[PDB]
């Protein structure tokens, strides 16, 4: 299995509030990929996990409910640390249907101010954060807790529109390319029939050339879509074994 792909790799950093000790759940493990299903599937945890650290020596890696962007944390350095964000907390784009979208966007496409979940003023709905467990209805965030076509929504603060949709850009179409695209930095991940892209910085499914270290002017950040070699446009070593890799799809700057 595999899930270290849903995360954004920050290297030689950690994090830390500070408060009295605090619970941090800890635990042993061999690999990072090992911290990060557990984070994902939050089996054994009284709370969500955004964000995770390994340490590389030591082998052990720590569980955060929290994440470098959260109210008051500080960061941190550490030679033989890792930091794991969950992108579903730190994007600011969509895949999609935007089923997954837990950024902070809290406004309508119209720019209406959106209504708190917690809450039926101005509207009654059923949505309570209680049913919709894991969907994060915190706030006045958009989300799209049923994952249908519209994409992330919400209760609006104006009595008369109810629901609006929030428009939030496309990780294909956030950062634009150009050319052959030998300059695209952007946020996508995914390949153009839909699969996901593998980290860079593995060599599973796929073994290649491509090693972060010996590329430092091509971007090889965790899973994203990069031309290194040339091509028409940006591409990506995919996570389905029969396939090797797989262009992505990237909308060009019109």
């Amino acid at each position: 299995r595999n899930t270290l792909h849903e995360f954004k790799k920050s290297a030689k950093t950690t994090l830390t509030k500070e408060d009295p000790l605090l619970k941090i759940k800890t635990k042993k493990v061999n690999s990072a990929d090992e911290c990060a299903n557990r984070c994902i599937r939050n089996r054994g945890f009284t709370f969500t996990c955004k964000a995770f650290v390994f340490d590389k020596s030591r082998k052990r890696c720590y569980w955060y409910p929290f994440n470098s962007m959260s109210s008051g944390v500080k960061k941190g350095f550490g030679h033989e640390f890792d930091l794991y964000e969950n992108k579903d907390y730190i994007r600011n784009c969509i895949i999609g249907k935007g089923g997954s979208y837990k950024g902070t966007v809290s406004i309508t496409k119209s720019g209406i101010k959106c209504q708190p979940w917690n809450s039926m003023i101005p509207h009654e709905h059923s949505f309570l954060p209680s049913s919709y467990r894991g969907k994060d209805l915190q706030e006045n965030y958009c989300r799209n807790p049923r994952g249908e076509e519209g994409g992330p929504w919400c209760f609006t603060s104006n009595p008369e529109v109810r629901y609006e949709v929030c428009d939030i850009p496309q990780c294909s179409e956030v950062e634009c390319m150009t050319a052959n695209g030998e300059s695209y930095r952007g946020p996508m991940d995914h390949t153009e029939s839909g699969k996901t892209c593998q980290r860079w910085d593995q060599q599973t499914p796929h073994r290649h050339k491509f090693l972060p270290e010996r590329y430092p002017d091509k971007g090889f950040d965790d899973n994203y879509c990069r031309n290194p070699d040339g091509k028409p446009r940006p591409w990506c070593y995919t996570l389905d074994p029969d396939t090797p890799w797989e262009y992505c799809a990237i909308k060009t700057c019109a």
